[PDB]
């Protein structure tokens, strides 16, 4: 038992990561098949940055400007292309270690593993969550731009993020594969807010259900309530409203422990109302919301990839 | 910016994961060079596990009683020797994907990964400390032990943790890779009661380095403090003593930030005398210890692998 926030093993995406470097800029790119995918921003300079126009930067730049190193050994660019927010750079070597996959677009309160790296080489590994606002919250220095965030499915890896900018708050925002951003953002150095970080309801629920499942109880009360009750607190708390369709998924949780849906929901909200008293669920203080049903009943389950 | 609980890309340990059999039991193995190794109570029937006499029990096992499977392929055992809690089964096929790698025992305090496995497969990767009580707090259910914890210095993998047991409080103990057991623990199903889980003190320290590198600042105050005034507090609050060393520990942060160490210490006595009054750092509401003075300069730095 033990529950840890916990990221998919990343060997097979390592595997994929490249350097890519245009002009004075280097970032990351991610090799599949016979394609490199970087951000587009890769071609421009700092000035460039306030307002560009990418069609015409694009203009200025061949096949042999776009520098592609795996690890110690130079990739020849073929062809190059913009989709979007993402540049498309053919090679003329298939990745040897491309695993099988697929390019996603995830719906908000999803999560997704990230691999960050620098100068094409892996650095750390840790688990996200699409943000109600579109917004992450990651570990990102200068050179992580091009880092991608990907779920595993047995053996094959569903791409869903690629990493283009941090706003000024030290958020971050990014495109899917396809290079459309998540949320309202572009890419431009200017101002651009994120809106109000509400918090994944039916993620909340699922850790509270693994809370109980792995020996931490106490919240645990005499009450229920009802999907439209619970929901007036979870406005007031910016917690996002829960619908049929959440309590629908979390039912497996409620048939391993026996605790029906609302009756969590009841415990939720008095955690809410009262706090926890200085009190701690599965070691920490706070309501933890980047954990999904399908999160919790893996962990809890031990699937393998 | 942003600041995350990071785990070692877990690439290179994933080639060296196997599955291990004897009689009807299963669990994960390292495969390096032409040796596995694996937890020793592999051997062990569960009415072994109240008293096992580990030379007696192997008297009946031989090489061909360890069935050892590298994904889909068997690996053929042409010898096998106990060392200490673990097993060393000598295979006649060298790991092609062998990294470089060494044997460490780490001290408590220090962190590693963790990549959690079933039935030699990966499910996922974690950071975690060595508790001063000598246990651990991760994620592993049945068919986990054997589960090793690593730290990764560029290219060589020095393994420091195998995942041996779970006891009755829901906190972990294993050994390093010599088959020495952390702590007091010994792998029998009996009677062992964790001791104090003390807070790492020199660990919060660098985390509240990390936050005011990060933005979040609402904590420094205009106080200082002395060695043996905060010592004083952290005896109270069941917190590790702070030693000159661990001060010439946190000098580059320090450095970096321009915040005197005892300066932050009086901060950390505050934030422990009057708590966090609803406010959150990092995106926690209580101090975190399991960030390593060296963790925090490597991921506001962006050193790779
Ligand atoms: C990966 C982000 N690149 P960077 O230039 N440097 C690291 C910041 Br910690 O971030 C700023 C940036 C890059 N591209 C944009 N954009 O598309 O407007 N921005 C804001
Ligand atoms: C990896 C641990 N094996 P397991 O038998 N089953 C998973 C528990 Br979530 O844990 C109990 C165990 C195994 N070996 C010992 N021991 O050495 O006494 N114990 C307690
Ligand atoms: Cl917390």
């Amino acid at each position: 038992s033990g529950f840890r926030k916990m990221a998919f093993p990343s060997g097979k995406v390592e595997g994929c990561m490249v350097q890519v470097t245009c002009g004075t800029t280097t970032l990351n790119g991610l090799w599949l098949d016979d394609v490199v995918y970087c951000p587009r921003h890769v071609i421009c300079t700092s000035e460039d940055m306030l307002n560009p126009n990418y069609e015409d930067l694009l203009i200025r730049k061949s096949n042999h400007n776009f520098l592609v190193q795996a690890g110690n050994v130079q990739l020849r660019v073929i062809g190059h292309s913009m989709q979007n927010c993402v540049l498309k750079l053919k090679v003329d070597t298939a990745n040897p270690k491309t695993p099988k996959y697929k390019f996603v677009r995830i719906q908000p309160g999803q999560t997704f593993s990230v691999l960050a790296c620098y100068n094409g080489s892996p650095s750390g590994v840790y688990q996200c969550a699409m943000r109600p606002n579109f917004t992450i919250k990651g570990s990102f220095l200068n050179g992580s731009c091009g880092s991608v965030g990907f779920n595993i499915d047995y053996d094959c890896v569903s791409f869903c993020y690629m990493h283009h900018m941090e706003l000024p708050t030290g958020v971050h925002a990014g495109t899917d594969l396809e290079g459309n951003f998540y949320g309202p953002f572009v890419d431009r150095q200017t101002a651009q807010a994120a809106g109000t970080d509400t918090t994944i309801t039916v993620n909340v629920l699922a850790w509270l259900y693994a809370a109980v499942i792995n020996g931490d109880r106490w919240f645990l009360n005499r009450f229920t309530t009802t999907l439209n009750d619970f929901n007036l607190v979870a406005m007031k708390y910016n917690y996002e409203p829960l619908t049929q369709d959440h309590v629908d998924i979390l039912g497996p949780l409620s048939a391993q422990t026996g605790i029906a849906v609302l009756d969590m929901c009841a415990s939720l909200k008095e955690l809410l109302q009262n706090g926890m008293n200085g009190r701690t669920i599965l070691g920490s203080a706070l309501l933890e919301d980047e954990f999904t049903p399908f999160d919790v009943v893996r962990q809890c389950s031990g699937v393998t990839f």
